[PDB]
């Protein structure tokens, strides 16, 4: 922890607040989030201890009501700012929900989701995103919009992350999806997955990716190998 004065808001995350947040009526859930927003604003800077709030927010990130889901993204961004480095403590709960919102039909929601991701990344470190196959699981069953956004993000971020901040094994888990999506039926997915080849290789290296190609025997081996060969001369 840094040496800033930080308020512990855990005592304010009451059973009643959580119950209101999870009411069957979306307007009532919204009232809960309204109270939550005020709690965070009034504290300004907070400790990482938030009671059972993180799993509660995770459910709201994937709320069946779009307004609630959007409001929750805004609250998570507010939470990141208030918590600073402590936000890494809650990545396992919240990141899957952020990733899922990247698949939204509406660009402003995808943007809010990206902003949450990058806020948590900057404040708590990107290291916690590359664990437990959260990214691979999102890519796996992913909508075209999600795959488009997520490959762009990986292509953008991986080349600038030091190896210590990225689990090699978690990057390995992305490789089958990379090899499929390089050939995706969707032109945006194809473009962005190809752009991510270099970033993946910066962390795994050519030999490991080529071994994966041989072992996994995906379709279009010639095109996958071509992509690996195209990226290699651009490695650091």
């Amino acid at each position: 922890a840094d040496l800033l004065p930080r308020v512990d808001i855990a005592p304010q995350i009451t059973e009643a607040l959580l119950k209101e947040m999870s009411d069957k009526d979306w307007k009532t859930r919204n009232e809960g989030l309204t109270k939550l927003q005020a709690i965070i604003s009034e504290a300004r800077l907070i400790k990482p201890s938030i009671g059972d709030l993180a799993p509660a927010l995770a459910h709201r990130l994937v709320d069946s009501n779009a307004k609630i889901a959007q409001t929750t993204l805004a609250i998570c961004e507010q939470l990141a700012t208030a918590m600073g480095a402590g936000c890494r403590n809650h990545v396992r709960n919240l990141f899957p929900g952020f990733l899922h919102a990247l698949g939204d039909n509406k660009s402003f929601v995808r943007a809010a989701a990206l902003n949450c991701i990058n806020s948590f990344g900057e404040k708590g470190g990107y290291k916690e995103f590359f664990e437990s196959e959260m990214i691979a699981d999102a890519l796996k069953g992913g909508s075209p919009a999600l795959k488009t956004e997520l490959w762009a993000w990986l292509a953008d971020k991986l080349p600038g992350l030091p190896p210590k901040s990225v689990s090699k094994e978690d990057i390995h888990s992305m490789v089958p999806h990379l090899y499929a999506h390089i050939c995706d039926r969707n032109a945006d997915v194809r473009k962005n997955a190809n752009e991510a080849v270099l970033g993946i290789m910066i962390h795994l290296g050519f030999d490991a990716m080529n071994r994966a190609l041989d072992k996994q025997k995906p379709a279009s081996k010639k095109d996958i190998l071509a992509a690996l060969e195209k990226a290699r001369p651009n490695l650091p």
